């Protein structure tokens, strides 16, 4: 086990290193603290919920109840330091009465608001658009079969509703994310049409006021996905214009864009038009794989392009991944700690001082400064912000995991539901 | 040379071809003859323009080539673009930059007068084109780390700035005298080479600065301006102010035009994927085809995946009335009048392949999810009788078929180009 | 239909058209038919095959779509194959996969034997087709994290070991039964979903096991080997051990052919810039033309800028004589006997394209730096009536010309697909 | 001004936190230590050389003279902690003579063994094969001219022999980097005959035998260059072919691959076959753009599959970028100091367990590790290995960037 006094004496050295170049890494700590995280529940159960049974990885202990679920979240957030929320899918609804995407109640998520309300975190929520019989030809709330659009905006007028309802009891906005699979697998001869049934499905889905106290819409577009790869009608640049339009929040899943793509450029040619941005951190490799978050390019750009230019009051920040391969609640806090080290790194900036260095064009002190800062001593404050919250420094919550293996997920496979 | 009577006879087959599954080959040409390409004049010069005899070439952007017979002055570029016109079929337009004014006076890019650009006017009514516009923002000593309208330098901008409102006052002066709307496409260099700290700031610099130069309003009968965004260029890779993102909200806010350049994008990035996301919001378009090859390159327009999809999602969702076409690349390395000739006659064989479609029962299979027939179908009209109902359209416009317009461009290179060093 | 007169028309005045800029339409015709495309069976049925009923598809790939009449027997699958060939204008091949092995024994795939494949070795010999072989280094409990010939595991490396052996045997004895030689195509999964510490000793293993593989000689006659690559897969995305420059390497020092899988490379990368920098250096090609749309996703191949540069970079520099060109796709979201169609007919016509260009003179213009009349004419040529010999090669051959084949497709459907 | 009491302190700490999880510190900067890297001269003077009077960015201060260019090196390496190597190209020879690429003398080259002798560093080589009258349509070593060819293979074989008699007054093999521009803009017709005039050019420059001690040829490949966008006659395929057939070195720059291509990966499918690579580190912003290298993904990639694979003994590590937006000295130390922090945070990783942990597929074990080791104190033993060789720690460096514009660089226009 790390010492406390070992994270100590590197934290009061580090703090010194970082006031002789103007940073102050006590208020660096104090900005992390006030930024949550939206842990996403499906990553405990491969995206199965609850409403239908059976409907990459084979790790053990997957969880199949909503105590599961919650305990496997539970075990996650108390290895991540500091107060984030969760992320609920539509099929993580935990009723008895018979229900489907279009019969679903705000009291079917009375069991999710307990247990928020018990852990102390806000939840976001997102519309079921996909794994159902009423998916035909990819397609749901554009569909070109009115019966089908109907069926998709029931569920999306009943998302809002649930929203609302969480939002108003737990006091805190539920951002209410809507992803659609819509487009086709092969090139289409007609572009402009369903891109029209879209704009018309949503218009009808969000028409009705809602207190935007208790929940806001945000909008997730997508470049392609598997079986689905030549077209796809919520397109990155749909739902941009469609937030600004209709003032709602645009959703940037950093897995989505093209090859190269630096998802970090978007938020300052959003923000002088838009409101909000949902910001799904999500690793794509060479295709939208929803690998664990790690901290790399794309996580160090997206986090020091939020911070540097204060963006962090509009922008949710939530994950999505989904790795079965590797034990489910590690994947969760490898994620939420590389998304927090890279911010707390873009924190410990002296970005006032840099931001004028750039306006006076010194080009050459920019690029020395940014590179030595890579090697300053960021991980003793990382740790330092660990041990404050009560979570293991270093490779030290591994033993909580391996903890976690003994007593319930190399078990539960035999466990009866 | 080809033989009318064999472009006639090829016609005629392709045209009970198409009838067979419900295309009009006809119809197809009235189509295509009400699609104007603006073509660009900077191919002709290597983007020296008149302005500045010795200027640099600055911007991001790069000509390489070193062909015969540049264009030195107006007159030879005048008589350039006539040649290269005279051998692509319809009516079309040219698009000028700000630097390609014609006056005796001693001017700068923020004193240039609308009469600077009589000679043009007199020139297109003469030639029966249209006209559209580009501020030169580029190649010039007020251009200060790469940045100009959105430059932190107060007197950098005002100076930008000025440019601006003139380009907005000359297209107005141009649309007035020809009776045809001036597209005037806005084009900035600004960005940074390295990692930028502050990517907000320059946005809203720029966003303040646009609104400064749009302010004055002026007929949109005469003028509307377009907003060119890119992802990179020489010099200028790590960060561009005047993004898609921010030019595409910036024309839908502002009620203007948003410019799409197939350059400007990123690798594997689809252009034509973006015009049904524009137009549920959007007012219209001006398209910038140009060959990218595997960067901002400006190469000749061809007959390849992007040209062929732009060109069939704007004639499939029926755009073409909301979108200008304009032409935008510099090749020296070959004949510059020649170059004229391939991209723009790239673009129309495209267009045309697009209009010889059974569109309206494709559509209908691909709501039926009928993906069999459409893969087949579109696979099918790849290898139909195209080229018979473009060389048809060629001859019916008095220009060359097929491999004989090489005649016109060696005889131009023997009496005109060769003659001029 | 299409006109047989229309056709015979369209053909004189293209021929004329092509003469008069020095392309002879009729020697272009006679040079298409000498290329065999090796159409693969697994379109037929989703990659089922017969070996293992409902066991579920692995290795970095999958099949999207549920259209009707799937082939679920041999017989069913060889009748499809014949539908799709009588389309397809000219003489093909084959390419079978290990699991399509016809026997009423209890084989697994380190168990498998050349009379296995004696159904088709009668079928190909009755259609007047060759055969290409793969072995099936997939879907199989003995796959373990993504790996079989290269695992860390010996008990998983001996078993894929032993199917290795195994498809060369086959290969060899259908090779000696049909009189061509069997290109037999490796293809393995092993790789990483996630970043590796050590790059180096998968490799080393592969080294090695493909070496054990080959090591026992077989007539050249019959069968030779080629080696297939990828950037990555579907839950192997971040590291592939078999990579393009591992088999390039292997190819060229062990003297056996590499395969290019135009699916299995970067974005943006071009396939037919490798055949000129391989052959000052190796033997042969076997060149899977697939359509990507974004990952290795297997789409029908279409006439697109790939398959073009593909088709001409092989035709313009001569490389057909030593380039065995297969297929490699799978679409279930549509008649899946028409994507071989589609797929077989992109092909052809851009392999046609390409030969009806004045090359020599070309080549001439661009040794002399030319640049503005080779843009104009490969310009030009794109809208050349090279159409109308495709039609007049597809009508010579007794197939249907353009749009007429659908009719085939909708009869094949009506009286034996939606019947199944 | 970092206090070297600050310096070791934080070490002390960072050397215990590394002890228990089974990485010696010491060891790791032992390491480091045996790895030089080949500092590109032609960032100092925009590659002008000396040669051809005149033929982004313009900071102030260039380099003009061999003596300019010769005392930034010294500075620039002054500031980069432990023994590197230079890299000249053929047009920095030091002559009064008149000289052309293909009349060039080894002797023409004195000027820089006794400037390396000095400086006490090993000497690279590159023939100079762009920026003359004789490059013909972009094509040099295997343009259709006859003329052309022959010009360039004359100049191929002189680098052979300045490279040879620089390896025997140094007493180090000088690595011979071969690059050619040679291509097309436009799409071609004929992909074959190129690379057939290329395979028999590049066999006649390398047929005079000459021993290994002294010199190797190394092959760099390009996928598109500016003006020649369309092919690349020496392809990264063709080039690993040769090396591997011709037992050469084979160049990876990383600036010169596809979107997306991670050049680390080519290294393990390299060594089962060929002999040793040279690597130009170099930073690419969409294109072969030649940023200074950063501590970014590609390069933590490059440098962690070296260690990890133990590929170090058998690759030269070089740089390769021409930033002139930025101080030209300052540009050499970013990109070297990039470079030894990213080799020594893979170094200090406990790879003998993780190397365990992976053949066992313990991926849970080896994400989470991986994950970690990123925010270990891994800055405090780059600090300490700084101050041990006598260079500036973090900030610092500018100092002496500042004192070297006052004194030298801002005295020269
Ligand atoms: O990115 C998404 C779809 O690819 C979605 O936001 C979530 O991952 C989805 O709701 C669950 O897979
Ligand atoms: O695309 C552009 C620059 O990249 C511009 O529209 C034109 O190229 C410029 O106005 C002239 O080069
Ligand atoms: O490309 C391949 C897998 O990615 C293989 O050649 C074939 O697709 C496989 O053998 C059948 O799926
Ligand atoms: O990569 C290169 C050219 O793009 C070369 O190695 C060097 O940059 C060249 O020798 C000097 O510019
Ligand atoms: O993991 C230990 C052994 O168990 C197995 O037999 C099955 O996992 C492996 O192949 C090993 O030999
Ligand atoms: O290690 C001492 C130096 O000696 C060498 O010059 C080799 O002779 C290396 O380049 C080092 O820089
Ligand atoms: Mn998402
Ligand atoms: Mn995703
Ligand atoms: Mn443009
Ligand atoms: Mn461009
Ligand atoms: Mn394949
Ligand atoms: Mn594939
Ligand atoms: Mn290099
Ligand atoms: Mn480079």
């Amino acid at each position: 086990m790390v010492k406390p006094e070992e994270v100590d004496k590197a934290y009061e050295v580090a703090k010194q290193r970082y006031a002789e170049i103007g940073v102050d890494t006590d208020a660096a700590m104090k900005e992390l603290e006030k930024v949550p995280l939206s842990v996403h529940c499906w990553q405990g159960d491969d995206i199965h919920g609850f409403l239908f049974p059976n409907q990459s990885g084979n790790y053990p202990g997957i969880a199949r109840t909503p105590d599961e679920l919650a305990g496997d979240m539970h075990e996650a957030l108390s290895l991540i330091p500091g107060k984030h929320r969760v992320q609920l899918h539509a099929i993580y609804a935990v009723t008895d009465k018979k229900r489907d995407l279009d019969t679903l109640e705000p009291e079917d998520f009375d069991y999710w608001i307990d247990w928020a309300k018990q852990e102390g975190v806000g939840l976001d929520f997102n519309g079921t658009f996909f794994s159902h019989p009423m998916v035909k030809d990819n397609m749901t709330v554009s569909s070109p079969d009115p019966k089908v659009r109907d069926f998709w905006i029931r569920h999306g007028k009943i998302s809002r509703e649930i929203s609302n309802y969480i939002g108003e009891k737990l006091g805190s906005q539920v951002v209410n994310n809507f992803w659609l699979p819509d487009g086709f697998k092969d090139n289409p001869i007609d572009k402009k049409t369903p891109r029209l049934r879209l704009l018309k499905a949503l218009d009808e889905i969000i028409k009705d006021p809602l207190p935007e106290k208790n929940t806001i819409e945000s909008f997730e577009g997508k470049l392609f996905g598997t079986g689905i790869e030549s077209y796809t009608t919520g397109s990155h640049e749909f739902y941009q214009n469609y937030a600004i339009s209709r003032n709602k929040l645009w959703t940037i899943d950093a897995g989505h864009f093209h090859p190269t793509e630096d998802v970090s450029d978007k938020f300052s040619a959003f923000f002088p038009f838009g409101k909000g941005l949902f910001m799904h951190v999500s690793r794509p490799v060479r295709w939208d794989s929803d690998h664990v978050v790690i901290m790399d390019d794309a996580l160090i750009r997206i986090t020091r392009s939020l911070v540097r230019d204060g963006y962090l009051d509009r922008t949710h920040i939530g994950l999505d991944f989904f790795d079965a391969t590797i034990n489910r609640v590690a994947a969760w806090v490898v994620g939420a700690r590389a998304t927090q080290k890279s911010l707390l790194q873009a924190m410990l900036a002296p970005i006032d001082q840099l931001k004028k260095d750039e306006l006076n064009a010194d080009f050459t002190t920019r690029l020395i400064e940014t590179e030595e800062l890579k090697s300053f001593p960021f991980g003793a404050v990382w740790d330092k912000f660990c041990q404050d919250h009560n979570t293991p420094v270093g490779f030290d919550w591994m033993n909580n995991i391996h903890q976690y293996e003994k007593d319930v997920q190399f078990k539960r496979d035999a466990k009866l539901v």
